[PDB]
């Protein structure tokens, strides 16, 4: 089966862990632990098409070499963390030496009321990139299936 290797980036405590580990395993990991590295794997079926799903789910600010699409994660109550959105896609644009990367710009933690970024901030800025935005919540698990099913569309989009 055809395989995607899929790069979790974003600033920390953005829930990039609680997002990978609510995509493969199902239920949310609450208690913080800083992630030195990790990485997952699961076989799904996107659209009909069956594939394995390389996910690697790195630390806040080689891995970029690997990934073929890249999920950039901040949290719609952390304001850094969606400044810092326009960094990783420089740093992935400068290692794959290309402007079409295929991305997603991932807003998390959408069930808290704490909201300093809005949503059409977000989508003003993915807009601007070419690239989809979605709104996830790994505690509720809104969204979360749709982020990594987008980008593996994007891939193949891009790949085609
Ligand atoms: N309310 C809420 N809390 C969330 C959500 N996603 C993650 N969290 C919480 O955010 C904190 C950090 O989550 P975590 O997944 O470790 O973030 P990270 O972005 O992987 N961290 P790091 O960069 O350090 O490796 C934890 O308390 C986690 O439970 C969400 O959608 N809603
Ligand atoms: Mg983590």
């Amino acid at each position: 089966m055809t395989e995607y290797k899929l790069v979790v980036v974003g600033a920390g405590g953005v829930g990039k862990s609680a997002l990978t580990i609510q995509l493969i395993q199902n239920h949310f990991v609450d208690e913080y632990d800083p992630t030195i590295e990790d990485s997952y794997r699961k076989q799904v079926v996107i659209d009909g098409e069956t594939c394995l799903l390389d996910i690697l789910d790195t630390a806040g600010q080689q891995y970029m070499r690997t990934g073929e699409g890249f999920l950039c994660v901040f949290a719609i109550n952390n304001t850094k963390s969606f400044e810092d959105i326009h960094h990783y896609r420089e740093q992935i644009k400068r290692v794959k030496d290309s402007e079409d990367v295929p991305m997603v710009l991932v807003g998390n933690k959408c069930d808290l009321p704490s909201r300093t970024v809005d949503t059409k901030q977000a989508q003003d800025l993915a807009r601007s990139y070419g690239i989809p935005f979605i709104e996830t919540s790994a505690k509720t698990r809104q969204g979360v299936d749709d982020a990594f099913y987008t980008l593996v569309r994007e891939i193949r989009k891009h790949k085609e």
